[PDB]
């Protein structure tokens, strides 16, 4: 099924480029939408990452593995705009000559800062709460933003490229099935898979530390460190939907 | 992308309700009434789960009431009956669309919210009737629970009401969004554990928390005034989740212009 | 909304029901101890379960117990045979709907009733015969709740009854309103550990449940006469719940007046 | 209901069985060797299970085990393999619809049970072939097991194998009435959960479990006596329950008469 | 029933592979440095939760990580590419009814299992990049585990690696018998719950394990004197596993003996 799966990224691509040029509000809306939908995961599993680490619990990112999965699911069945999810889908579609590399070059821009908005407003929204004024999920939100800006450049950039790869592969999978089921359940194992094994998702970190920087629970992070962040993790989302993923399914599916 | 097909779905599904409350009230306020019960028992459901495991000081409370809370909206949506907090996205995008009066959508928000109301109150009532809160770690937990609820800062609980109706129109947007019945209960699954576990603000939801902590004696730990103080709030920010969010939002994605 | 198309198949249903019996008495009961059989294998399941974790002293117990119900109407559902409590709303329908008659809705209501009574008789003397409540923590579980339930005041079995068979017959009302098997045995198990989590009371489980207190030599803490106090009162219970409520109220979504 | 095309259904793959160990003895027992095999993976997992959460201390080993069951039957059903316990429902109600002879029943009886058995054996065999049964706590595990079972008194054997196959043939019952196969894998995960988890008797899963425990030279307390001792008396449990409840019990319900 | 019906899809499916392979020796190569990575994938994560529960010394570990190891053939179906423990049963029961011959067999059995070591090699640097094996239990659980696993004598991997086989490639059977996708996953997910935690040994993911072992700082206990060996001993096993059972097998059961124009069974 390889040649029709090209056919639906390369023409998937086509339609975002063309969605771009005819609106920017439309495009970046569905972006903003996107950035909240992945936050909205990040509010869940941080907010079971504060519950059973203050318990002691070994199963701590086992669940919050398990507990992901609202993320990508809400993404694709609203089919919203993700960053990630397009790294692949124009970097298929472009070396199927489906779409420009500048064409690829807007695409990535505007999805990227369109989920950062959507993530920046759920931050405000979610520190209005009270939900992180303190407590253990502020104290985890904290400590983890502060170990993922406190970490080598290597050691991130690795971690994004194996995130997409899941990520990317799990949109891939939407392509591939019919069944809405399929979709979701593919999608909860990828993204059970790139939590658990503690891999680093640019759109998800934009939450962490949009929360982060908006909650008076004086933490210990600084912009410097966030920006730094996500750098790192997002060149790296690139090289594993782009590269890995997107090379490889126009590899297998194009009649050359 | 479907964004303008799910928009003209929203749009008929605005205009049959007021149809339908302007056809044949009782009906309306029938289909609500059913709505308004069927997310209270996730309420009964979740607090039993509530008052057991916070017994026992178990870790993992939340999350497994988070978890079971997935019957309430899942009965909504399988059922076909009318609830307030999704019909502030349907009513909202379906006003943009010029399908709906401005005060077809006061009318149908008004009493969605008023039926759903009525099923929670019966529905307190008859839970009382069965002893299950005449005592014991169950009762102790719609006690603190609706007394927390009411003595919060209106801001901390008109924000969890934006999160909250994001959370629940998103997974009835989703039920617009597929004809597979299994994908809409998953998806239902997922948003309210999200918004449960997350610890977001349902006014619907709510009434049965109330009705049962008013109707029970052994409950004196709220009053009738921070019910309401409650319900407003929350619901204020209910609404704006809904209608200003998905309804505005799904209407810019779909809106030929 | 579908609720014509849906007061139409519980009219259907109500008198291909009906016609069943008119046409077979023994082809009735057959599918009647069956469901009352496939019920009480749940309460088997989960009163093991009831037993193993009670015996530890997990604040799970009641949760995992839920949570293993699904089986009881899951089996009814798919093997589409006749269950008492299932009825209270699909008689009251159709015959509100004039599709049957009080006649035809007494007959179906003992009928499938003492058919279902039949199946759990049937199954407590092979389940004893197994030795599984011989000596320990199971054979206790049933002694205990046995009583509890046998000691308790009418008037809270009564509506322990009604919200019962308010979650039993919306799971039957679900099977109703989707093709997919899947999503109805979804929805069962949700109604299901809503139910039993919960602590509502269901008449044909409650056969079971004496059903195998009785015959079994070995538990002493019963007798038919408690036995009987507790059906009559979560019998009735089931009915205003199934009938005054799903009966009534689905008529009245579907009726076009 | 559609008891009707549910009899002409089975009495179709009640034909389809016979016509084809008739056709070909080689190719039925293949089928055959690999269903006790399919269902042997089953016991290798969850004794596995068994010996890792007893040797543990957990209240859950059971509850566990019963839910880890499903690929047995699952595997079954999907692959379209010969399973004895399936063909006592199909078998009968074929034979009782006069669409199969009782010679015909007799010999798909003793021929799947066989062919069961050689798979049994071979996975037994090779299983051993692994050292996972040389020592620790799995081995102790089908050690114990397999001996309390053939020690156990024949009635109480014997009514456990009742309850077991009423399990097991309402689940192939179900995958009869189903287009689905994702409700067909459900409900035989409910079904097995059911038999597993409350201590019932299955013959061709005990084969596995004495075709382990005998083979595995690390040793025990067994003897083939006992083994042939708990698989009789299993069997004729198992028979009864598919054939004189769910072979005649369905043929009842469908017979156009 | 439909075991020819089946036949034919293992058969016209089988020279699927041979056929792209013959047309595309990089289109094919991709295709199984994938599902080896795929595969690997499901290592790394069950292998982090054995780090995780084996250094709590939970009782649970073992049973978690089978029911963990799904999206390792999940993806590989889904994505529908080339796996060598899926490819045995279908070239076995390839040649048997004749679309497609011996050496294409071992070819693709060649490519296949060749294909998926790369992915597990890439995926190993990776992973060992990411400094998520620089220090701790699952740097840990992934050596002794790489231990024993070689530190194992010849005959437990052959027998424990036919078992994984069988299970791994009546998944993939399950998956050509429905046309639901959904119960494709949840009987892939059955039989690798089923085949990790009883310990049964897959050839494919332990080129996985072996990479992030030899690729890290914080070694080994190892030694190629491990890999080759146990690699060895698993996938012939693994062959045998789904070669001679499930490959035999289904041909045996689809079979129509209007050939018959060749041989007699019964
Ligand atoms: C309020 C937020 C609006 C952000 C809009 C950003 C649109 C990005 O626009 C892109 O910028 C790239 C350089 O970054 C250029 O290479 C592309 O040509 C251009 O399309
Ligand atoms: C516990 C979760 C199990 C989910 C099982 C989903 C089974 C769906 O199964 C699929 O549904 C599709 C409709 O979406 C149909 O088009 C397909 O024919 C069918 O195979």
């Amino acid at each position: 099924a390889h040649k029709e799966t090209l056919d639906k990224l390369t023409n998937a691509a086509i339609n975002k480029i063309n969605l771009l040029n005819t609106s920017k509000v439309k495009y970046l809306v569905s972006s903003a939408f996107a950035g909240l939908y992945v936050g909205i995961g990040i509010l869940l599993i941080f907010t079971i990452g504060g519950l059973l680490t203050d318990a002691g619990s070994p199963m701590t990112k086992i669940v919050m593995g398990l507990s992901f999965a609202i993320a990508l699911s809400l993404v694709i069945m609203t089919g919203t705009e993700l960053f990630a999810g397009n790294n692949m889908v124009m970097s298929a579609g472009m070396l199927n000559k489906g779409v420009s590399i500048k064409d690829t070059s807007k695409i990535w821009a505007y999805s990227w800062v369109g989920n950062l908005i959507g993530a920046l407003v759920l931050g405000i929204i979610f520190v209005g709460t009270g939900l992180v004024d303190k407590g253990p999920v502020a104290e985890f939100f904290a400590n983890t933003a502060a170990s993922k800006a406190s970490m080598p450049f290597t050691a991130l950039f690795f971690r994004g490229i194996l995130c997409n790869i899941l990520v990317c592969v799990s949109v891939l999978c939407s392509f591939r099935t019919n069944s809405d089921t399929a979709k979701i359940i593919m999608i909860f194992l990828c993204l059970f898979a790139f939590i658990t094994s503690g891999f680093e998702h640019s759109v998800a970190n934009m939450t962490i530390y949009s929360v982060s920087l908006f909650s008076p629970t004086i933490s210990t992070v600084t912009i410097g460190g966030a920006i730094y962040n996500l750098v790192a993790v997002t060149l790296g989302n690139i090289v594993g939907g782009a590269l890995f993923m997107g090379l490889g399914t126009y590899i297998l599916g194009k009649e050359k």
